[PDB]
């Protein structure tokens, strides 16, 4: 029942790519904002949601200088963006590549409804994914991202929701690897709700436990993957206050009860945390007493570009300032990714 | 954990549609041949594989007269075809509809490789399926077909292959029903191989057992579905000869050990059987001593149009003869679907 | 992967035994009351809970005359009782056997706690069960009973509780059959709670769906088993009133969405129903419009001996009256088992 | 769905006990030989299989001096033995306890047949296990052992065999922990066969993956357990020769793809290896380049007492020599448990 999914050479390539991304003090810039979600972010600072205005903004990020090299191991592109160029006619991909940063693409095609559940979902994107990966690889991508979304309520992460999702992730992962692309498995358990830290840890543990069993079933090569989970934290509506110490404690405990040592790194998602909240929590995590067999860095989206976006404000002059705001957060998180951030 | 997937009204509509299709002495004409597989069939009789030549041939089938009404409960269309018209400018859908026959569409988007298996597969098509169903319904379809393919060898229907597939079917089924479309769950276990009847029955039983547990997990409404399995039979390469009695015995036993009584009908697939072989076996099945809580008819593809296609031979004159060859088989199978075929 | 669990001869013996038990108008007398639960029942009518007082009472039941032959297909014994004799020194087993009624024994060794759940359980008894079955068979038993217990609450029939239990049943069943003993699979979903009919049906459907998938996994011979489920009904504390018609409707729907046609019969458990309530509901079930591929009779405990026990009251004179009260209910339920009870 | 299986205090006690056992340079002496298997071992050196001859031999082991303290973290007792005393009337348990070594008992009640499989099994012992654990704890035991057995052949570790077993282990584990007893989960994949290293690794990975998912499902506290797997190695009948380096490489890879970091230690089973083979392989493992989040020591049976038993030969004089042979192997393996054995 063992028919080698990957050759020795292939496993190597995947493992290498994976390790480069989560290399010490390095994290991931998640700039894979769909043209849709991008509309919301741009609206907050004025800016019409044009393809141009998006190219312009992405440029603000990608034009960061060399100090971004020490803290950014990879950049997740949104399809559109993967084919855009800066004002000099230089492919954004080219630029990031030249700085030695790894290139990636969001490949999932959005979340969809699970009939019979309490507003739960699953994710689509598997159709033609293999051809697409082959193409993306051919265009410079070495890793991908697929986002599943789970929710916590009186009865939400349901057997079905956990069953599916865990399975979809495994499918997606399997397909990426046979195309020389490291897959970031992202089983995001939303913070919405008034649940306490205990509960989030519980649910996180059960979800991950399922996710890895699925990966096993689908013969996914663990050492050639990355996990992008949510940090275990109270619901946005939970009244209780917690120490980033307490959060780090629960998060690391959860992870070390479910993630096999073979996984090279866990790239946390900023979620609804503030630029600082993310940095503090990440730092705390990397300072947790408990032993960690894997890299514990970041794969932040807003937590890396909030202030940056706020500075730019659509103005061509504010470009450099915006870029600074980004490089700043990129650097601090690069430190938090080693617990050495004060 | 019970959040009503379907309203009472909806369950009704599905159940009705299902029952109309498998009504006594009625079966399904499977004319959902992909433009690809259609090339092979047309090549055998000359005929260039044009959209026109296909429209022409499908016309030969759909132009059958009213005696087709007693034996054909439904017709499965291939996308393209669902929008073609006869020489009078009349939508093929319209015609079939006017005869009171139910309209259906193949919605799966083909089989794909399961990395790490011995040439096993799964099926894709889930992306956007809900929107598509909504559309197809709006265009006259009331039921759909999705084909998964399993294979028998020293170690083929693997836990993974059975796990996935069973799951995909459940997903597909779930989506169809929330769009008022009865789904035909088709877990086809290919005949290729030299395995004996015993083995095929075994594998068939295990596969189905998984398929229904999956449907349960996904909250699929059984009484609003149909099962299109393979009849349990020896591998094409099995030396041993079996009575259609023996085949019927194994097939019915397998089905009654796995299919819940709630499933309205099982529409067998002709597979690699000859026009007669299918009719004989189906008849035998409907004459099996064992009790059957469900309709046991047909959902034949080649077994209904082999001779028809052979007669037409692409000639406009042979049209009527071709149509006769079809109506003939359609009628006999309509009889075999009641065990009353001599 | 198919290594014949049972020979053709063996499958036959099991199937026969099964069918004899659920033969038309016939049901099961469940007199397998543990010495513990027997204490409670005896206390309600005075009577010290002695081995003798128990033998005496069981005698009241087993001394029923020949009219018990038309409505009682089998009698479930409690270990102790299986070796007791009437006042004439005649083995209770002998007596029941001579009337052509089938003999059975409760073999489970009680329910136990599932650590980490909300007061949920599982059942023990598997240790040495094979040797025990071999013995019981050698002593006249041809079928056995094992009771698992599930509970309905905001979050009770938990994945774990359903997973285990379903699995234990399968183990127990598998072991019985390899010892020529038909196993009664009893996944009882308690009525406690204020849940409505809808919910009980839902939970019942999910539990059964799991139970049969388990049986499949363990290679249990379905046509050589019997299902002793709870009728789907509202919780004891549900305010809503339901027609025995409504109850029959839900119960049969649930069963026909999960039980394969191969199962010879479903022997409902009286649960907390009154002698009449059980009879009415059973009758209604057997009069439900929906088709049923299996026998739908009873495997009643209190519902057959409530009034009987109440009459006896421990008095040697009241013996005959008590026996009458039993024969009465046994007969009516034998009618309800055919929907012909007014 | 989270109802705390263990209190904070309890989790602590378990974790501590676990860590003491696998403390650096320390391993486990497995002297839990059933009176049955003990007959075979004694026969090889003459010695009648008496309770006395067994007590005598166990004494040879337990009378080891203080240098056994640095390499032996725990001793697994066979029930009988747990209540035997040395010639001075001193409880073997007392002695081991005074040296600060942890006491454990085999609790499984033997392997049994899985009907329908190719000579596969499962393990029994769950009946009354909770009461028994409570007792054993009360008698000085702090950890237990349960052995499941899997086999490798063209089609042996079957879905069923893996499903069950993994489940039984989880049950056993769950019960032990609620009784303050650390459970050693032993899913032994036998070496019998002519399969190569690759295959054993594959099967080992799949089995473990299932085992841990099961533990999760049953809410077993990982950091309060221990894993006693087989080292991944070729079948006894495999022609190919492998470096203990190669064996260590496969073994560690397998383990780090399945065992969560939370598991304190993996105590390998000597299996059919020779006293040296076990020591060499263990050493190699502890010298493998790959990172290991857990202790990698031994839980040897014959590999610790082969020569010891061979020396004793039943002679009262050879006692001391026998004891030396044991202490010798105990020490070397204590070194191999740190990769520092030459």
């Amino acid at each position: 029942h063992s028919y080698p999914a990957l050759s020795a050479e292939q496993k190597k390539e995947l493992s290498d790519i994976a390790l480069r991304i989560v290399a010490p003090g390095k994290g991931i810039l998640a700039a894979d904002e769909s043209v849709g979600s991008m509309a919301k972010r741009l609206s907050q600072i004025g800016v019409e949601n044009t393809e141009e205005n998006r190219r312009l903004y992405r440029q603000v990020l990608f034009s960061a200088d060399d100090r971004v090299k020490k803290c950014i191991g990879g950049v997740i592109f949104f399809h559109e963006t993967l084919y855009q160029k800066d004002d000099n006619g230089v492919p954004f991909v080219r630029t990031i590549q030249d700085k030695g940063i790894v290139v990636g693409i969001k490949v999932d095609k959005g979340v969809v409804p699970l009939a019979g559940t309490d507003g739960e979902t699953t994710t689509q994107g598997l159709d033609g994914l293999s051809e697409r990966c082959a193409q993306y690889k051919k265009d410079g991508a070495d890793f991908a991202k697929w986002r599943c979304v789970l929710k916590i309520s009186e009865r939400t992460p349901s057997a079905l929701a956990i069953l599916e999702n865990a399975n979809v992730l495994a499918r997606y992962a399997s397909i990426c690897q046979q195309n020389g692309i490291v897959p970031i498995v992202e089983p995001e358990i939303l913070p919405d709700g008034d649940h306490d830290l205990k509960r989030c840890q519980y649910v996180t543990e059960k979800v991950l436990a399922a996710v890895y069993k699925a990966l096993s079933d689908h013969h996914v090569y663990l050492e050639g993957t990355l996990l992008k989970p949510n940090m275990v934290t109270p619901g946005h509506a939970c009244p209780i206050k917690y120490t980033p110490e307490e959060i780090a404690m629960a998060t690391v405990t959860a992870l070390r009860r479910t993630v096999p040592p073979a996984v090279p790194g866990v790239t946390f998602l900023s979620g609804g945390q503030s630029e600082e909240e993310a940095s503090f929590n990440l730092n705390a995590i990397n300072r947790c007493p408990l032993p960690r067999p894997w890299a514990l860095t970041f794969s932040y989206g807003r937590a890396l570009q909030a202030s940056a976006l706020n500075a730019w404000r659509g103005q061509r002059d504010n470009a450099g300032a915006a870029t600074e705001e980004f490089i700043k957060r990129a650097e601090v998180n690069g430190l938090a990714a080693q617990g050495k951030y004060e």
